[PDB]
């Protein structure tokens, strides 16, 4: 899996803590995904290309900056050896939810001598946490969209791929390479992660987005049992699209935020 | 009932998982239903065809790709009562239900066919009137007809209220109907029948007007339970599992105007265990 | 006396009556619904209001008989439980459990007839707006408190409302006391359930105001009211009558002209009752 | 001193009193409501305001006193419980529980009188817009904070609005204390619950500012909010006497001119309290 | 340092110290911060200046006045250890806190200031992007920079990210900082750093949008436990207290059509009990 760095030079783990009161050592990784919403040019890093519209399905062919795509890491873990590394709880946030209170850069006035139009409209947030690369199905608006190059999307779509089309299943395996529109976490599988997601639309939606550092989710089934870390690697995916960007022109770009994880591992005894 | 694919070539079973520690035995059945939003041709599957507007309550005929309908399947079962003696009836008991909508980010997707929210803008997302609706049980489901205006004449394909009358726009009791085939009942006809599904689970919300966003959640670890107060969930009548779902998102507005109601397909895992019942 | 909507006879509102008995402490569960009282402007607009007026002075505010939705009630007669023990032994109906939905809430997904178009080419609109849902149970009338907007408003025949109003009637007027007594007479614009009486009925009431308020409805058999208060009694059926109410006000149908109707629908009851001992 | 609603004699806003008392730990429940004060401009628009004026330079803001809501409040006497206890005992009513909500929430579906059209052939435009649900049980009157949208504002004769106001009093100015004190002449502009004070009370509130938003108000006799703290004690009312506080401004109503009005209801208030021993 | 509001002198926003007291003594601190919307002029505090818009990346320069920054203070406690032998260390450790927004009800003030809403209507209410935040730690909140352009060039007065770069837009780890000067961060430049305050608690909802309703809650029935899984709060290490706030209750638009943020102050009330700890 070719994702975003965590280790060598440009890794995204902040910190590693250890916790050791003799028995059932805990290990917590702190790390990061950047959004990949497209990137147009040097300078707009975390937002898409301006949106087309209007493009019949017969003759849509997106821009590969204007498709945000999912992110994904592998976190390499210490080799134990059964002994694995099992996820036990995520702490997950959206880093720079305030930087939206700029609306004197770049957005179109809201009305005469008013200032900026805030990012609103369709939004998604979603995370992962897995023992192995998180399992997509594709489901597509138009199957005779004709995606771009540097983009992994269902093979061979037919009219069924518009609903269920059981041909598209895919690990994400690349970071920046899966669009968005393209993909959902495949309800059929991740029996080896934990996945979230809301997808909220329209053109006047209120971003709503919450930081705390009291928040917690536990990973473990119904029988206690985390993510299990095969080959002692650790899957974290996001798609933080927070909504639209307007400019003065009346154009439009995705924006998207980074996504922050504490993840928190013990070592379990396994078949 | 002649419901979506269940067995065979084209069954919607993704996969069937016995989990056995000796004596409690799990087997979690995972399939999926497609919308049935009415199909107008071979390239607009999951959409209607555009909505017509202002007919009059006396001259109403909807066409039938313009209606979305109910989706149903059975999902067969093994046989327990195969190798047991008389008195003893071994039943399929649905315990529990995760179900969510799929692919409910192909909505991020504003560059297709979407009229332009304003000049040099973006498509309009997919919004306003949507229905979520989803039901597990052990025999087909019970359906009660109401409907926006009785003197509505429904096309060929469709099962509406027989013989309906002004008092079919309120609760008139001679609408009862079994989900007893996919893609025919229309949902602005028909609803799960509150006085009976004695022997399954339903739920739905239905959000009307305009602007109405869609929200959508997909998670793994959210999960139904189908037990009711005594500990017993819905039992599976001839050894068959009913699913039911309507998942209509919204509007999908063209850039001439014009509208079509989009819908998704809907994943059910359901956890089943055999339970001994009377006879 | 109270002239409800019929619960014995050929036009009974009661589906059915099931008695569950392992020996002790039987339950009686009673299924049945109430229709909405909308004000049926013709034979066929059941379920909706005359179309509404706007503007009128409140020194000169005289609105039409089939313009005002009213309460729904009815009186459903149960078994005598004193005709076979001795005196100094009172046995009644206590109503413990209620289940409820709003029965065809999938019919505002017809937007082909009627409804204004949304734009040009578009599909119809849906309805919107001001609603109200209300229901209640209880082992005697329920009680109203009368609230006007405007105290001068002239209401006309065949309704009931506060009598000898006064400006303090646009606030809390305690001489404003009823018995909901008669089916479709009390206007909902005119009462809402009294908060200092009803100490033997459970009422519950969401209003949501305004011009664009999307229409949000559930339904699913999974959701049970406990109607037992903190010492864990329900309400008692005085005179073996239990008593069901409700408002099912939805939102406002817009028609072509840009004319407005109230839109209402039924509202099914599944009331579990048990025999208790009082004094 | 409190000058109420009144809630003893000829026009008490007391509905009932009712005692259930099995030998011990008697109950005695209150049954009371609070009128809004939303300025009632004359003698017919009683829960009504005055129409609203607009765009009134800071430098001069000299707002109608009926175009103000102020805050409603009731001081309730109780029995005295120590008349015939010895010295170094001291009973006193505890306030356990409050079941409330807004009385007439459905007389804003009258849409035949007097609000504006939507549109052509259109039914009237419903009450909709900012809205302000408060209210206070307490064992002594509810302590206000002051803060100002604009300082400079010069209040109207029968109002009581923050003493020698500052630019701070836009923000958080501690000189602006005050006790709920006047049943209509506390602004709900002008005033919010004091978070310092009310030690011996409890308070809600919900503000939902905004030209569109709707009204959204429950009933239900079954909802019932627990007063007692931590410790399990409710408020002590400590000279006899029970305070309500409320303030239910709806939103606005438009007439066929475009005018805007504010839009009041009452509010009514189910006390349970208990005999509570107390230390000297 | 941290250079905060007052919170000892003259000047203090500490409104009350009580002390609940045999064994376990809780102290509770009552306090306040002020918003920092900018202030631009000795009548308008509590405001910014007038937003500008339209500012290309590459020339955007936003004033002093206009940037609503991060409020914080620096709460003293007593020393716990003067009468204590070494090898014992007594910290002070917050426990829960109460906080609200004071004053909300201020925007009922319709008649000041505001565009009308329509001809002969009230003003128009404040609504919009807002942001609500608070912390209560022992030691100085801990900051990570974001920049909706890194390219904007920040006005003297304000800390903000040094030496930007596009992964300024997103996740860039160069851009730490303690919340060590009070109206001084800009809120749009920083938020809490999830990967650090290991000795604080933090609470942020940031809404978006034109229309954005401001929904406010105030209640002193509602209490934020501070502890952690282990049971411990935050410690005050060199026995002070930090409380930092955000309260942009959205944009106030004058007749002119001119906006301006509105913020308002936010109440703490901490308990805090003495802890024995390892040195
Ligand atoms: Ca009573």
């Amino acid at each position: 899996v070719d994702g975003q760095p965590m280790y060598g030079m440009e890794s995204q783990v902040e910190e590693v803590r250890v916790f050791d009161t003799g028995v059932d050592a805990i290990t917590e990784v702190e790390c990061f995904l950047n959004p990949e919403m497209g990137d147009p040019d040097e300078n707009l890093r975390g937002f898409s290309l301006k949106l087309s519209a209007e493009n019949d399905f017969s003759s849509d062919s997106p821009e590969r900056k204007m498709l945000p795509c999912y992110s994904t890491a592998r976190i390499p873990l210490p080799n134990l050896n059964l002994l694995m590394w099992e996820a036990v709880t995520v702490q997950t946030e959206v880093i720079g939810i305030t930087s939206m209170l700029n609306l004197h850069a770049g957005s179109q006035k809201v009305h005469e001598h008013g200032g900026g139009k805030p990012i609103q409209g369709s939004n998604f947030h979603f995370f992962a946490v897995g023992g192995e690369p998180l399992e997509m199905q594709g489901v597509l608006m138009n199957y005779r969209s004709k995606y771009p190059d540097g983009t992994i999307t269902p093979k061979n779509p037919t009219a069924q791929s518009q609903v269920m089309n059981t041909d598209h299943k895919a690990y994400l395996d690349k970071n920046n390479a899966y669009p968005v529109e393209c993909w959902v976490p495949d309800p059929s599988r991740n029996e080896n992660a934990r996945y979230f997601g809301t997808f909220t639309g329209g053109e006047n939606v209120p971003p709503v987005l919450h930081v705390t550092n009291t928040a917690t989710t536990v990973l473990l089934d119904e029988q206690g049992v985390g993510p299990l870390c095969k080959a002692d690697s650790l899957y974290v995916s996001a798609a933080d699209i927070c909504g639209l960007f307007t400019n003065s022109s009346g154009t439009q770009q995705w924006r998207g935020l980074a996504r922050y994880f504490k993840i928190r591992l013990r070592k379990r005894s396994v078949k």
